[PDB]
């Protein structure tokens, strides 16, 4: 295999499109809808969180994700990189920028829990929260469907995280609880995070290919239709449209497609994104509510991956010998598994903080 | 015809910076003009309608603009992208790549009306008047001057779209009217459409090429001279110079190289640049002055492509045959027809808006 | 040589990310640590002056920094770009893209310079500095270093700017100075700096190859390293980690990575972070602290890159025939070199400037 410096060029440019939605744009998302005491402390714990996952990606994180072992864990043969040449290929790419782009998802993920929960939690508490939790639930999750692992073996369809990022996120916060000020702000991060999801999904392809394209067209189509689904029924319950409405349909959409968006038609993403905007305002009535609109609309999207991939419907198509009911059978088990094995792991997590520093902010 | 994967790289990346240029760029700069009461109300209305135009455009958009048919408009073959294999090319790129970059074009021509309105008309009213006009208005001009209608049929010259997007909502602006809080953020929305733009002009090249290379740099040379023309032009005027003035002067530049920036030297977009940050001044002495800017500046633009196109003065030259006199008979016939036929339409969707919702804020 | 395509969408599209540092990142920085009555007065300086560089680029700057001349300068063969072909390549990649990339460099060093000092000089008296002090030293250090003169032809080793950008800047500034009530505006800042050194970095390896990926990796490894030390040592010394001390951390990691980001390996990038982030709170406590971080980082970063691009430590390795002695030694002397040679032509310029129109603000 040789490196095609096209494909280099398009996914080092993704990679720092998805560094993007955190650095600064989940930041000022969480910025505008606390309370403005709270504001600058939470800013502080995003940006050092963030710098703590990129030391313990390249130090062991890439190597138990990626590296081959078995359907749970990788291994210990690449940590700080070791035994991995510089030219190196994996796929169509440098290895180098594989390392990089799979280090920014799980960026992104850790800033979804941590923006959040920034007001109720003590710092230290957050530094061994982030330790246990990325340790044994986000690269055991992501060896499970992207390295190769026990999804992927049974034939998981989950193009750009669904599972790996939404759900487990959406999990994890919600645990978390269990134990808007600046409106302008909240827009301005809703968009950084729309303009960095092109990198998010397009850049799961790994090429820049006709798949890099379908999924580019199913992000522009699938968010705006969610846009509107959730104005819509702003508009029958409530009386009126809202800006925090129509920045969380946005949201709504980007999670519902993350699935499916390399997979299905133009037509499966505008039902996709009407579907997701709708199950997202009904999730909400139902700044904690993020993990409403990520849990809820992941598990929506992970289960219409399932149908609309169908050639019937204008997807790509399922896997030579796989019905519709055997796919939507495998979606319903990873995201079970998904479900239980994050909850599990953050549990472990905020009670072994607990029982070191104490939680709950002095 | 087969897909280069260099050029399909460029092409989604640029397509990402022209739809960061509507969210949040146009957003953010109109956001710091407005009064602060109408601030939320303003980034509803550009977020939703945003919305709308994305779908508009898969569903019939891109077929009556793009497809073949007359003069004026194409045809209702590609309808929600129908006919259309995944892997078919147009030009050097996949045809989907070119859907979702014509797309983001019609979503900032419309960002720039419905901005600078919002404060003044009913929401019922604006989504009536953006269908209609959309319809009617942006999809037959866009034929005319790129999908081989009637203005390329006679040669005309517009690189990025001095009368497909500047004159064209400009005159939509000015019938609308007839019928600063916070400058940090109009400077950061300012700064935001700079960056965009890049990806707007550089990206009408449809390659990664020496024409590309061309519209890039000529885009750096005639901000910078436009800042400059507007600001020197203050300082004799108001005895010195200001942010807003400069802001000004930089948006001048950029939509008077807009339809000059693949077929000039450099030497010519430094004089473009001075005389339309000269010509902008002038125009707003005489946030409805943004229709001042992009209707003075773009009409200046557009004549001034049918002479520094020229070989003698640094440009690629002009067609087999054609003298500087024809060209510039041309650019004239072109920019009358973008008025009238804009103001035409508008008038009748501001008008059925009255006739069915009524058009002021109740 | 004939251009690649893919090394031509790569290095136009880092050239946008770089002039993303100036406009917005570096005003929004020091927009939000100056006085509040200032804010609007600085913005429009860095503007103007932003614009002034782009133009004198063009017209003559380029041509004397990198065309063929002495061991000092260039020459003047290359006035507005003249005798350079459309279609001559640089490289891999065509001139003109050259120009742009080189040209966004110009720009940053400036910005960080006007930024600082806005609040203390008069508008007239700047404008007059920056024509001496971009002309006199950011082009023949620049001319030295990257276009074959006296320390590239020593084997000086600076992958990105530590002499040419921040030990040129920081002295400038320094010399000026000798003659925070938004704090999260400072985060914004920080973070589209961030995004925009992906393009500053890995840009200058100028093509999508295995030099690009290792520069981006040590980028994201290095920046978190020195976000770790700072906080670690303002806790240590504090009691407690700040917003501002996460943000200077981020910026100290950056500028002592910029010189060594395509030499050394990971290892190398983790140990030159630590350290350049203790380096940097040691040099606040002996907004002109901006100058000791850029100026005490780059010191640091440049002595270093000496040690870690040896093979032995995971690095490149040296040239032919040159031990790790011989390297450190060429290091120091071209720090020193940089030092007074900018030192000198600030003086020059701000004394000039004080005799023509006077410096302090009226």
């Amino acid at each position: 295999a040789v490196a095609d410096k096209a494909d280099n060029a398009f996914m080092m440019i993704c990679t720092a499109l998805v560094l993007f939605m955190t650095i600064p744009g989940i930041a000022l998302f969480y910025g505008g809808l606390i309370r403005g005491k709270n504001v600058l402390s939470m800013l502080t714990q995003v940006t050092v969180t963030f710098a703590l996952v990129c030391i313990l990606w390249v130090v062991y994180g890439y190597s138990l994700a990626f590296g081959e072992g078995n359907n749970f864990f990788g291994n210990i043969n690449w940590l700080m990189l070791k035994n991995i040449e510089l030219t190196a290929v994996m796929g169509s790419i440098y290895q180098y920028i594989h390392v990089a782009f799979q280090g920014s998802f799980a960026c992104i993920t850790v800033g979804l829990i941590v923006g959040a929960l920034a007001e109720r939690i003590r710092f230290s508490a957050v530094l061994i929260f982030v330790v246990v939790w990325l340790t044994l639930s986000y690269i055991p999750i992501a060896h499970m469907v992207w390295g190769g692992g026990l999804l992927a073996s049974h034939g998981a369809l989950d193009f750009a995280g669904g599972t790996v990022v939404h759900i487990n996120a959406a999990i994890a916060g919600l645990v978390g609880a269990y134990l808007p000020h600046n409106l302008p702000m909240v827009f301005t991060g809703t968009a950084i995070l729309y303009i960095g999801w092109f990198g998010f999904n397009a850049g799961s392809a790994g090429t820049a290919n006709e798949i890099a394209a379908l999924a580019f067209v199913n992000t522009v189509v699938a968010t705006a239709a969610a846009i509107l689904g959730w104005i819509f029924g702003e508009w029958a319950l409530r009386g009126k449209p809202s800006l925090l409405g129509a920045c969380s349909g946005a949201i709504a959409g980007l999670v519902g497609v993350t699935p499916a968006c390399g997979y299905i038609g133009v037509g499966g993403a505008l039902i996709i994104g009407v579907v997701a905007g709708l199950a997202g305002l009904w999730g909400v009535t139902m700044p904690c509510d993020v993990f409403g609109v990520h849990g809820v609309c992941g598990i929506v999207g992970c289960i219409m991956t399932g149908i609309f991939a169908a050639s019937s419907l204008g997807g790509v198509g399922f896997a030579e010998g796989v019905t519709m009911g055997h796919q939507l059978l495998v979606q319903l088990e990873s995201i079970a598994i998904t479900i239980v094995w994050s909850g599990v792991v953050a549990f472990i997590g905020y009670k072994l903080a607990d029982l070191t520093v104490g939680l709950r902010v002095p």
